[PDB]
């Protein structure tokens, strides 16, 4: 492999409790911290009925702490347009300007519901390896994580798992 560049795409609307969004910040910071030192670099977007650059790839290797780059974060708690978040992060996050390298693959990790709020399509991040993480108790049936399918990348059992255990982000670590 080598360097990569990682985008964290966050749900952060109405129907995360709280607590579940906490979760999700934490599980973040874990995943960068688990990563830190490595060819990866970060930047993470807010997604709900509009879209928040909470920090992009030059903010990272500038501070290199995700609980810092993490700290003004606050819940937006509106809608979910999960597909107008992830044409956001193709053609807005991914930029040379804001930290992006030619060389890196780009990721991007979609911590999300799957249930969303509005159409269309993700032609723009086809070349962008999409998993999906997925909060909440309904992903509790392999049946239930199908609606997940459409935003992550083929095959799906490789880049669509859980929050709670992330058994499809362990490779990346290694």
């Amino acid at each position: 492999m080598g360097n990569v560049d990682l985008v964290f795409l966050f749900d952060g609307s109405m129907s995360l409790q709280p607590d579940e969004f906490q979760k999700i910040l934490d599980f973040m910071k874990d995943v960068m911290k688990k990563l830190s030192n490595t060819s990866y670099q970060f930047a993470a977007v807010q997604f709900s009925t509009s879209y928040k650059t909470e920090f992009d790839f030059s903010d990272y290797v500038k501070r290199k702490d995700p609980d810092a780059l993490l700290k003004h974060v606050k819940h937006m708690l509106l809608l979910t347009n999960t597909f107008g978040a992830i044409n956001y992060v193709a053609t807005e996050v991914f930029r040379e300007e804001l930290g992006a390298r030619p060389d890196a693959t780009k990721v991007l990790i979609i911590i999300t519901d799957g249930e969303a709020t509005d159409s269309g399509n993700i032609d723009a991040a086809k070349d962008i390896i999409r998993y999906i993480i997925g909060i909440g108790k309904h992903f509790q049936t392999k049946e239930s994580q199908e609606t997940l399918h459409k935003f992550a990348s083929k095959p799906a059992s490789e880049f669509v798992c859980i929050l709670d255990t992330f058994e499809c982000l362990k490779d990346l670590f290694t």
